[PDB]
């Protein structure tokens, strides 16, 4: 998978139509008043446009007929052609329908008579009808949710401060036992309910209720762009990821009640944004300018082989793996690009972007983008894949006429530092390679997979080892994402321990190493959504079009692993609490000290990390063990012998959970030791305000128990749910209850043990 610089025919001529016709001008679309609707459409390769006015989106729907057809002339600037077609409708033009018949010739025929029409909705279209064909004039005003005005960006002042939760809008409340209404179930406005609780039984919260709990700064949506793989009129038990786009700056209609009318999933779009930024948490959305979905397309059926980079065969370059790729070098979708992500920023309050295939992307259109957002606010977030899905061929030069560089890993070091980069190499360090699901990394037991784990621990910033990044503001530290298998699943496979979605106590122990790795390492922490419930697929590796129920979010998982969640939320706030793994920059580089060589095969990983953060503890220590048997681990540094320990197998936060004197440590099997030290940890006053609820199971007869006990976590008044242990033999069934099963957290632990007796089943 490669890129090669190979200029012909097609680019050749790209590039002359951007030196006459580039148009920096800012009203490419409609541009709607009360009085009078002003239409552009940017097309030097046409001979004529014509606009076709329409009652309704779909002929199929009540009352849909043409109004009538008129026609573009063009745009000139003292009798010269700036490639612009325009056309003013005076009169009141909202909420009628509309699409442009372009009669146009390709980039390497223009003046010929070699001419073909082609009925495409508006490449700049801010809404459409059902399944994006045809356009919809709209007034924006109109679409804006009840305080809309009043709706302020949710952003960090450290993108490496941020726990992003990666998930589908349809994932999120599909299951019935998310305890959202019938109407709203895997829909936008799914995320404005409030008080949703596992199967509306109101014991334990769910959506948007569970995220301010679990305490999340970030929620990354996949595909609310408009994607072409989802029947916007048929089943509801559909599903698609929707990497496939159609419109760029319009909302996915399936996601709304009512895809026909085009305002209806603009105001539930942004009735999900506010929401999540009326419960504190940030919106990144995943972009897809890499590909579209066919080069039957608004672009290409506007402006033929000007938008797509071609071969000089005449074959559109398959970079993306998708059939096409999206020529940024070009001054007219680099423009579109940039516009795009303003418009999202600007009109729906987007605080960030994940880009799809960013290794598609040229760098210098990156930086580009990244110095517009940066005038929004720089807080504004950029990550992207820094790699590509197949062979790119591009331009030697970009329409700037600087060198085209793709905007790789390799080319880490020529990208804006605040675009950050997915860490594959602590990704395959800590659970193995994402390509083999029964593949093992370090948490099932790998040795050579360590070094991954220890080059990620500084976000791939310190040293080389597969790629650098410029500093941990330019890295993702992630396990697991939506592609390939889930963390849990990939534990499963890979050891045989259970089946798919069984819980098993070593494979979560294993799902607790992971946590605890990924809030000990500097960069931008980053998770699947229901990584910290041990989230499953039944073993689905690419799920992009498998069985709704499949993919959705089981929030049975929220009581089912309450413990694993309880632990990722305590190792979140340990993150948040020391300064050193959120910087943004290298300041901290030369204050680590690990205790074996950074490239070690070893079964146990250790190291300190100095602050100098006054108000905050001076010193942390992080050990790693993926031993069967447990490890006393002597840590080379020796300049604090007098230890807190805030982390451990059976829970993490902010509390003391035991002292350590001098510098060895017992670590258990397959878990993790963060510690601080004493002088510090009492200084800073840096304390737990969460309750406990310690589950124990023991057998009555003897009172020995059945199974180790589990730590759940969670704020002081909020509801808990506690099971028994589902990997306890079927010959012991619960005879007895002690304690509360169900209740709220209070400041002191309190105890629930399950007693066991003797079974037959
Ligand atoms: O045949 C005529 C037709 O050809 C082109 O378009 C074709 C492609 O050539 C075909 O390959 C096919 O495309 C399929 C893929 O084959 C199929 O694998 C799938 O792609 C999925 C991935 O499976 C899925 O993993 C996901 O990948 C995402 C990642 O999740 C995301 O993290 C990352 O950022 O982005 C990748 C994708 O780049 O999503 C993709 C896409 O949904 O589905 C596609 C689409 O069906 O079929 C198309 C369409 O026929 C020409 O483009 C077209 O003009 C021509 O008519
Ligand atoms: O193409 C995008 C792709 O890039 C990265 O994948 C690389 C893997 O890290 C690397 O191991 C290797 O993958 C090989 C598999 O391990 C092996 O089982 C077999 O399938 O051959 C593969 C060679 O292609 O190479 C790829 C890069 O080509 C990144 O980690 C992925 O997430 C990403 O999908
Ligand atoms: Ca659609």
């Amino acid at each position: 998978s490669s890129d090669y610089a190979r200029d012909n025919s097609y680019t050749k001529a790209a590039e002359d139509i951007d030196a006459q016709y580039a148009y920096s001008g800012n009203d490419l679309g409609v541009t709607y008043t009360k009085d009078a609707t002003t239409f552009k459409v940017w097309s030097p390769t046409a001979t004529g446009v014509k606009l076709n006015i329409f009652t309704k989106g779909s002929d199929d729907e009540q009352g849909a007929s043409k109004v009538a057809s008129y026609t573009l002339e063009k745009m000139l600037v003292d009798g010269e052609w700036n490639g612009v077609w325009t056309i003013t409708l005076v009169g009141e033009w909202k909420d009628y329908y509309y699409t442009y018949s372009v009669t146009t010739t390709d980039t390497t025929h223009i003046g010929s008579d070699a001419t073909k029409t082609y009925e495409t909705q508006d490449v700049y279209s801010t809404a459409t009808g059902v399944n994006g064909k045809r356009s919809m004039i709209v007034d924006l005003d109109e679409t804006d949710p009840e305080g809309w005005s009043n709706d302020s960006h949710v952003l960090l002042d450290k993108s490496t401060k941020s726990s992003v939760w990666e998930l589908h809008i349809k994932d999120f409340s599909y299951d019935k036992a998310s305890g959202v209404s019938d109407a709203n179930r895997g829909k936008y406005l799914a995320f404005t309910e409030n008080g949703t609780t596992l199967n509306g039984e109101g014991k334990v919260s769910t959506c948007i209720d569970y995220l301010k709990e679990l305490g999340v700064t970030t929620v990354q949506l996949n595909p609310f762009y408009d994607f072409q793989s989802v029947n916007e009129a048929g089943d509801d038990s559909q599903f698609n990821w929707g990497y496939d786009p159609v419109n760029y700056n319009v909302p996915e209609g399936s996601y709304s009640s009512n895809p026909y009318d085009g305002k209806v999933r603009i105001k539930e779009c942004k009735e999900m944004i506010k929401a999540l930024h009326d419960a504190g948490i940030s919106v990144v959305m995943d972009v897809v300018y890499n590909h579209t979905y066919s080069t039957d397309s608004c672009f290409q059926y506007t402006v033929p082989n000007y938008y797509y980079r071609m071969k000089t065969t005449g074959a559109f370059s398959d970079g993306s793996g998708c059939g096409n790729e999206g020529a940024t070098e070009r001054a007219m979708y680099r423009q579109y690009v940039i516009d795009s992500l303003k418009y999202w920023v600007n009109e729906y309050h987007v605080d960030g972007f994940r880009f799809a295939l960013m290794g598609l992307m040229d760098v210098e259109t990156m930086n580009m983008a990244r110095e517009a957002l940066d005038q929004i606010d720089p807080r504004i977030t950029m990550w992207g894949e820094g790699w590509a899905g197949g062979d790119s061929y591009h331009p030697t030069n970009t329409c700037s006429g600087t060198k085209f560089y793709p905007a790789t890993q390799a080319n880490a070091s020529r990208l804006s530092d605040r675009i950050a980069i997915f860490n594959d190499g602590i990704r395959d360090g800590i659970k193995g390679s994402a390509m083999d699901i029964s593949d093992v990394g370090f948490i099932q037991g790998s040795k050579s997979s360590a070094k991954g784990v220890s080059y990620g621990v500084r976000a791939n910033s310190s040293g080389t080892y597969k790629w650098k990044a410029q500093a941990p503001s330019q890295c993702v530290t992630y396990d697991a994402c939506h592609d390939n298998a889930t963390l849990y699943d990939q534990i499963i496979a890979s050891t045989g321990l259970a089946d798919y979605g069984e819980r098993n106590s070593e494979a979560v122990k294993m799902n607790r190493l992971a946590s605890a790795i990924i809030y000990t390492s500097q960069g931008i922490s980053f998770t699947l959504a229901g990584e910290e419930m041990a989230r499953s697929k039944d073993g689905d590796t690419n799920s992009y079009k498998s069985a709704a129920n499949l993919n959705m979010i089981k929030w049975q998982n929220v009581v089912d692993y309450a413990d694993v969640v309880s632990y990722y939320k305590g190792m979140m706030q340990i993150k948040s609490a020391f300064s050193p793994l959120t910087a943004m920059d290298n300041s901290y580089a030369d204050k680590y000290t690990f205790t074996k060589k950074v490239s070690a095969s070893t079964n146990q990983i250790s190291f300190t990390i100095q602050n100098d953060v006054e108000g905050e503890w001076n010193k942390m220590a992080v050990i790693y063990n993926n031993a069967t048997t447990a490890a006393d681990v002597t840590l080379s540094d020796t300049s604090v012998t007098d230890w807190v320990v805030i982390a451990n197998g059976e829970t993490a936060g902010l509390d003391s959970l035991g002292e350590v004197t001098g510098s060895t440590f017992t670590v258990p099997a397959r878990s993790a030791i963060v510690a601080v030290d004493k002088a510090g940890y009492e200084s800073a006053g840096i304390h737990s305000s969460k309750g406990k609820v310690k589950v124990n199971y023991v057998y009555e007869a003897t009172g020995e128990k059945l199974e180790d006990s589990v730590i759940l976590q969670g704020s002081v008044g909020s509801g808990y749910v506690t099971v028994p242990s589902a990997v306890i033999p079927d010959t012991y069934i619960v005879s007895r209850i002690g304690g509360n099963a169900e209740g709220k957290y209070t400041s002191d632990m309190q105890e629930v043990t399950y007693y066991y007796t003797d079974y037959i089943p």
